[PDB]
DNA sequence: TAC
């Protein structure tokens, strides 16, 4: 059987909603959607939104209103939904879901930017800590995992149009980047560059300056896999052309037998 | 599907070679690579470079050795291949690829230069006519066209650095520069600058005064298609940040 | 910097 994932950073889900998210949702037809930066209190959310036919859906908000949150919708029902690290400052924010559907894990999950300030910058780092942590954990103990979201960091310079500009700024700086080769040297593997090797392939442009047409963007959204069930992964790609937030979906298809 | 063409004129393949061209060919992953300036003997040419697994290879020497000659790699081969215009004196300098592809016949031309007397200045702009007869001619039997190469000139103010130093200078007299205006016109776009109307955008940089380093450059090397076949270029880009030569490869994708 |  083959399983479809779709990760989504929607800069906010009313938002997106208005522009006929549901109709591309339709199109679409993941087995999974994941999506981060809710915003919206999910308790008054649209019912055609909260409840779509067809999958059951789970919202984890942050703590503080109209800020972070992520959501996943799912035809497959799952044996366990769990919503953090277990590490209160980590747990709060709305960053974390992680999905049993028993061949494997799904994590999904909003990773902090770190722009804003040095609090924030050290508090993302932290955050990367936690979750290598937990999801080395749950590998360990035998289970295949995937992971997909927005880390906030594009890995090399083949993933952002302006590397050397942007050395000194949050999402590229060397920090960031030996992190994330640090998570694949522990036996994950970045599934879209088993199949792409192509610069210009991004996931996030900035609003300002017309910046996606012009195709000047960052990939910070990825999926990850653990080595051991890289072999069931068919397929990772980058649905450019679904509009309506700063972020572009990509998308997974594993093939379960 | 989506088709990737990849153009650069090379300065020498032996050059690059040495350079890690091969590394860069396997990284690119091009589906039909074409090179200007091969400059070797295709015979003698080292075998990992001739017979690149995936590829079939074309190369078009000319009859003077360790001069121009061009060269095609493509995943897939072509129905047929031609080498030349059909006129003598533009055919036996290895300037000319016209392979067919069935979809479109793809043009790989490395255009003569002007520069070093005046002969060679009347010799370019014969070549340009000749060009532009036979490209009109395939048009006109219905056969979409994707030209790719060197050209030698760089169309408008925008595509050099240094405009006004060399209007007196071969590659942007305005003679040359009105035969573009004339190819254009006769339905041909230049597909670069369908998507990016920035200058700056430069293909070839002078190896002296750190040229390319200081970005003082020109747009020599372009991806033309006739107007019919435009919306299936999704993109056409440069490689900037590729080194080996004094130009540096441009990019198209088509959608089929 | 166009040699
Ligand atoms: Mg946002
Ligand atoms: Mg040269």
């Amino acid at each position: 059987a083959v399983l479809k994932i779709i990760s989504w950073n929607v800069n906010g889900l009313r938002a997106v909603h208005r522009k006929g998210f549901l109709k591309w949702f339709m199109e679409e037809k993941p087995d999974i959607l994941c999506l981060q930066e809710i915003k919206a209190a999910p308790e008054q959310l649209p019912r055609k939104l909260r409840h779509v036919e067809g999958y059951r859906s789970f919202f984890t908000p942050a703590e503080r209103k109209g800020y972070s949150g992520v959501a996943m919708y799912t035809k497959v029902p799952p044996s366990s939904l769990r919503e953090g690290f277990g590490v209160e400052r980590f747990d709060t924010e709305g960053r974390i879901q992680i999905a049993d559907f028993d061949d494997f894990l799904l994590y999904n999950i909003y990773f902090p930017n770190g722009k804003m300030s040095e609090e924030r910058l050290k508090y993302k780092l932290e955050f990367y800590d936690a979750f290598l942590e937990d999801v080395n954990r749950e590998r360990d103990s035998g289970r295949n995992v995937i992971i997909c979201g927005d880390f906030n960091t594009a890995h090399r310079e083949i993933d952002l149009a302006r590397p050397k500009e942007n050395s000194n700024v949050s999402g590229f700086l060397p920090v960031e980047r030996a992190w994330i080769d640090k998570f694949i040297e522990n036996g994950y593997v970045d599934t879209f560059r088993m199949f792409n090797s192509d610069p210009g392939q991004y996931t996030w442009w900035s609003y300002r300056t017309r910046a996606r047409e012009r195709n000047v963007g960052w990939r910070l959204d990825y999926f990850f896999v653990n080595e051991e069930f890289k072999g069931k992964v068919k397929r990772s790609w980058i649905l450019s052309d679904v509009m309506g937030s700063d972020h572009c979906p990509i998308g997974l298809e594993i093939e379960l037998l």
